[PDB]
RNA sequence: UGGAGU
């Protein structure tokens, strides 16, 4: 079982974004950790789709404004080693293509 | 480096 192609509603929701995954974090943790604030519409990683050498972040996505600004006002900048969280609103949309030619 | 999904 996998995401495949989860259809969001980004055209009518807050579409929050989160990043700054530590050298020991994963999207499954980023989900259980940000799900407690309310809900998450997606939690996914570009992982260069075939090289995964980046993984320095995991683009999580929210829909509730009140739960998106709260998770941001309650976890971003809560760092203690040089990088723990970075969360703010998205202003950029899904890729049409970045992995083929 | 703010997303490369069948």
């Amino acid at each position: 079982m996998s995401y495949g192609r989860p259809p969001p509603d980004v055209e009518g929701m807050t579409s929050l974004k989160v990043d700054n995954l530590t050298y020991r974090t994963s999207p499954d943790t980023l989900r259980r950790v940000f799900e407690k604030y309310g809900r998450v519409g997606d939690v996914y990683i570009p992982r260069d789709r075939y090289t995964k050498e980046s993984r320095g972040f995991a683009f999580v996505r929210f829909h509730d404004k009140r739960d998106a600004e709260d998770a941001m006002d309650a976890m971003d900048g809560a760092v203690l080693d040089g990088r723990e969280l970075r969360v703010q609103m998205a202003r950029y949309g899904r890729p049409p293509d970045s992995h083929h030619s």
